[PDB]
């Protein structure tokens, strides 16, 4: 129950031994005889295996054994400095936390408190870099994204977890300056398309959602010929192959190689009676057909002008409805 100092130095599961008040309360003394390295250890050592469900209820045993004689050097000062470092790092994924950018903008993260406990920072950091990287790039503004991440290069200097936040605010940068804009195919040619950022940090990309018929429109008007399978293969790379974008951007592409052989060539009406036209196909892209038919209407005109009457009506109606639903 009551251990001599380098028992307590000794301990190989702290939090199991340690993690109430009685058992803080009993061993008081032995404890306030450990050097502060031993000290600094065994606390850091006693908050990491505490888990998190229990963080709370471990807050109230520290605050039974407090005593008024406890000043800032016995063992009770080490073990809340700790606690404080593991629950301020951790409220970073507290669901009902709305804000983490706020806590780390509003100076919350002491330099002190994470210089002396840096060694338990990155310990309580380990395994959850790429999910606080993830939350913070969903959560931060875009004008505070290069001051949040200045404040992590301060106080975790060349660490995993300062990387990775850089990572995630990149893919978070571009899929809305390029992924979402008029030009979504410079997203995939930048110099600075990271496959593995991407794909660590997928769950970004759920901003897409209901969104990826644009975003083909997009792709297949202004993607380079020579880009259109990289394009695709870095989708396959971070999407699924049944998801939303990859479908609708590989059949993006079909639609413009249908318009530009088919539509473009000698025979016009086979691209109107193939088994593969489809009226809600050419609406979804609507995008593509003033551009690429601009100046060729009479060409094709004149190349369906033996057809019947019915034929060139319903054709001429279904082209005047595709450009329609463009401009819009």
């Amino acid at each position: 129950a009551t251990f001599t100092c380098d028992e307590l130095k000794g301990l190989e599961h702290p939090y199991e031994v340690l993690g109430n008040g009685d058992a803080l309360a009993e061993n008081r003394e032995e404890l306030n005889k450990l050097t502060n390295d031993a000290a600094l250890v065994l606390a850091s050592r006693l908050v990491l295996e505490c888990p998190v469900n229990e963080l709370k209820d471990f807050a109230h045993a520290i605050e039974a054994a407090r005593m008024p004689q406890d000043d800032s050097d016995t063992f009770h000062s080490f073990l809340f400095q700790a606690y404080q470092v593991k629950k301020r790092i951790i409220s970073l994924l507290d669901p009902r936390n709305i804000n983490p950018h706020s806590m780390i903008l509003e100076k919350e993260f002491d330099g002190e408190l994470f210089n002396n406990f840096n060694k338990l920072a990155i310990d309580v950091l380990t395994n959850n870099e790429v999910a606080i990287a993830l939350r913070l790039a969903e959560t931060t503004p875009a004008q505070d994204r290069s001051r949040v991440s200045q404040n992590i290069n301060n106080i975790f200097p060349q660490s995993l977890f300062a990387a990775k936040v850089g990572h995630a605010f990149a893919v978070r940068r571009d899929i809305e300056r390029l992924l979402l804009g008029d030009r979504p195919d410079q997203f995939f040619s930048s110099r600075e398309f990271k496959i593995d950022s991407c794909i660590e940090f997928a769950s970004l990309f759920n901003v897409i959602n209901d969104k990826e018929s644009s975003i083909a429109g997009k792709l297949a008007l202004r993607t380079p010929a020579e880009n259109r399978t990289d394009v695709v293969m870095k989708i396959k790379g971070f999407c699924a192959e049944d998801s939303e974008l990859a479908i609708k951007v590989q059949s993006a592409f079909a639609l413009r190689r249908d318009i530009e052989r088919n539509l473009l060539g000698d025979n016009p009406e086979q691209f109107f009676s193939s088994r593969d036209f489809s009226v809600d196909l050419c609406l979804e892209f609507a995008i593509l057909f003033p551009e690429l038919l601009k100046g060729h209407e009479q060409a094709i005109g004149e190349k369906l002008a033996k057809l019947d009457a019915k034929v060139r009506s319903d054709i001429s109606r279904k082209l005047e409805m595709i450009n329609g639903a463009a401009h819009e």
